[PDB]
């Protein structure tokens, strides 16, 4: 599993067109005050184990980044390992699930398999944006 | 090398506190209308040839989006093969200007080395977001 973690000041997305047939979400759009955006890109062998794990990992950046909003954004292109979708699709579910057993605060998935516009205004400190990888 | 491409309706960036020691860029803010945004990690190893891919792969896919602005954003953050700073520096540089030959529209190549706050609204259409990977 590959992350990037995006300190936001604000975040907004909306799907347009499908990138899957029947993507698994249904369409629809959200927009966000400050929030940790989470690029969510699922590996092949990614496992309940790299679930708990970048879940904990999540939580303890948010907690020192004093963020109260997580965004889990389904995301295709940090990898070249990519889990395929409908393994994906449930990895991530089972991410969200996991996220809320370890972060007290609003926890949004965006839809999977959607193409969707985004807007998001990134801070520029130093923890603002990073990378992090999660195997088992 | 590693680079995401990403197609934007509107882009700005405004340089913070440096990440380095001396950034070998100066300080500094810009602002765009529609251009692809084109993340890129400079992985060891990455030369010349390497350089001449990516210049020609972005002015390819720049003229099929028809864009007339590409803006070159260093980003240490979508490998986990990074060069050194001061490579990557000068890779980047080459990059910029590999694209000029190749490209005949405006090319921005963003500060390095320094934390910057950005803002992107990125297109959703199904090639607005992409990835690439050159070697040599
Ligand atoms: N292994 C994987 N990890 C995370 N997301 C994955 C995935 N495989 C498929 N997707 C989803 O399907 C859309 C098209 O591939 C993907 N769409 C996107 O990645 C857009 N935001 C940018 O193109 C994504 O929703
Ligand atoms: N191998 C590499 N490829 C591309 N950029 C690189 C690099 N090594 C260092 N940088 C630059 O130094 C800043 C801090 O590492 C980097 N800053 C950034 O990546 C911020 N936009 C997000 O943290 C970047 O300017």
């Amino acid at each position: 599993m590959r992350l990037l973690y995006l300190h936001a000041d604000r975040f907004e997305y909306k799907t347009v067109k499908p990138a899957l047939k029947n993507p698994p979400d249904p369409p629809g759009e959200a927009s966000f005050g400050e929030a940790l955006v989470v690029f969510t890109t699922v590996e092949d062998g990614d496992g309940p184990q790299t679930v708990m794990y970048a879940a904990s990992d999540i939580a303890s950046h948010s907690s020192r980044l004093k963020v109260t909003t997580v965004i889990l954004y389904p995301y295709a292109h940090l990898s070249s390992r990519l889990a395929k979708p409908m393994a994906a699709h449930k990895r991530l579910i089972e991410l969200e699930g996991a996220l809320r057993t370890k972060f007290p605060g609003h926890v949004h998935r965006a839809p999977f398999g959607w193409a969707k516009s985004f807007s998001i205004a990134c801070k520029g400190h130093p923890l603002a944006e990073l990378s992090r990888s999660f195997t088992e």
